[PDB]
Order: structure tokens, then C-alpha cells, then sequence
């Protein structure tokens, strides 16, 4: 995509959970299940505002625990998240360190979703005792997502991806160049 970002409607991903998603990189939070996506897919860098992932909805499915490879299940539910946030390369090498020159993380995954705990998504997705998984994602219509968007936190905030056709397409737009 523009800027060299890798933005695909379906693929393989890793998954973690995080706390504190009330002031996210897209500039609007949301009351439903939300996630951060790795920088190479988000379409922006820290401090540059919203990227083209903002507001898009994805169905997430876990099918493997990389820390316990003998575990065969059960896994959690498939959930639909809205992307509101950025998982930056800096400080998150293991999971969100994908760059244009090495577009997979330490678990071999080209994408990463960090699911926000605050609003309930991680309790539906992660089985107790297994807080990091790999699996798949697929972009869906936000008709499949429940919740409501919060107010704009700063000028330029954007969740317009929530009404966009699936990638490839442009809604909020990408900013800057993808990390090398
Ligand atoms: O940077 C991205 C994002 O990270 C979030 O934090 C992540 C963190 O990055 C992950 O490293 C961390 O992963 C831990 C898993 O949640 C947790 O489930 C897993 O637990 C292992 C455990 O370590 C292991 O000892 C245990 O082994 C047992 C076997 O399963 C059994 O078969 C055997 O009989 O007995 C052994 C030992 O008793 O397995 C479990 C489960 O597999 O450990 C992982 C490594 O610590 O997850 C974090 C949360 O998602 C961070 O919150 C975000 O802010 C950040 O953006």
C-alpha cells in the first residue's frame, strides 16, 4: 500500500492482550472489542496519527499456542474487533517488529493483533492460561462488530475505515513510510 505498508484483508497473525486502550493511536476509542495492529499494517508511525487500518473490522481466530506447542485446545471464540490502535515496532520486537526488510515477527507471523482487555475482547478470545496465540484473520464488514465509537480526542482522529470496502482501498489513509 502507499508508504510501503503491508495491508492485506486476510492472513496469518499472532495475538496478545494489552491494557489501557482509552487514548489510542487512531484518536478515537470505541466501546466494543478493539485491537491494536502492528505498525507495518497500521499505516502510520508513533506521533503521526491515524493510519489506514483505523476503524476496519476483522474476525480473529486462534489455533496454536506457540509457548505450549503440545496444547491442542480448546482455544477461544472467534471475535470481531475494530482496529483503533498501533502496536509499534519500538518496544515490541517479538510480536510487532515486522518491517519491509523482514516482514515477519519472531513467531513467523506477518501481522499481529494486540487485543484490548478493558472492553472484554481478550476474555472471549484467549482461553485461561494462554495469553498469546497464533492463527488467522479476515477483514469483515463492521456490520459484524458491536459497539459505538467514542469522541475525537484530537484533530485528525479517524475511524473512517469502519465504512470502507475491504483492503485494497483507502479510508483514513497512510502516513509516512513503513519501517525498513
Ligand atoms: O508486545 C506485544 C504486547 O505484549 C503483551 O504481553 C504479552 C507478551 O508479549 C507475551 O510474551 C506473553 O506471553 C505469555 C503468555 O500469555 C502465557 O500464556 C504463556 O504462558 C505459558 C508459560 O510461560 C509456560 O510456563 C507454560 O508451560 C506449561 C505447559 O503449557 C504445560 O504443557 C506443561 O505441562 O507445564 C508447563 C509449565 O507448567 O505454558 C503457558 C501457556 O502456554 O507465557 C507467555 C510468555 O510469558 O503474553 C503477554 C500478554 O498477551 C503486552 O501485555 C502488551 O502491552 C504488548 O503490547
Amino acid at each position: 500500500a502507499t508508504g510501503g505498508y503491508v495491508q492485506q484483508a486476510t492472513g496469518q497473525a499472532s495475538f496478545t492482550m494489552y491494557s489501557g486502550c482509552g487514548s489510542p493511536a487512531c484518536g478515537k476509542a470505541a466501546s466494543g472489542f478493539t485491537a491494536a495492529i502492528n505498525q507495518l499494517a497500521f499505516g502510520s508511525a508513533p506521533g503521526l496519527g491515524a493510519g489506514d487500518a483505523c476503524g476496519r473490522c476483522f474476525a480473529l481466530t486462534g489455533n496454536h499456542d506457540p509457548y505450549s506447542p503440545n496444547y491442542t485446545g480448546p482455544f477461544g471464540q472467534t471475535i470481531v474487533v475494530k482496529v483503533t490502535d498501533l502496536c509499534p515496532v519500538q518496544g515490541n520486537q517479538e510480536f510487532c517488529g515486522q518491517t519491509t526488510s523482514n516482514p515477519t515477527n519472531q513467531h513467523g507471523m506477518p501481522f499481529h493483533f494486540d487485543i484490548c482487555e478493558d472492553t472484554g475482547g481478550s476474555a472471549k478470545f484467549f482461553p485461561s492460561g494462554h495469553g498469546a496465540l497464533t492463527g488467522t484473520f479476515t477483514e469483515v464488514s463492521c456490520s459484524q462488530w458491536s459497539g459505538s465509537d467514542g469522541g475525537q480526542l484530537w484533530n485528525g482522529a479517524c475511524l473512517s475505515g469502519e465504512t470502507a470496502p475491504n483492503w485494497p482501498s483507502t479510508a483514513c489513509g497512510n502516513k509516512g513510510t513503513a519501517p525498513s
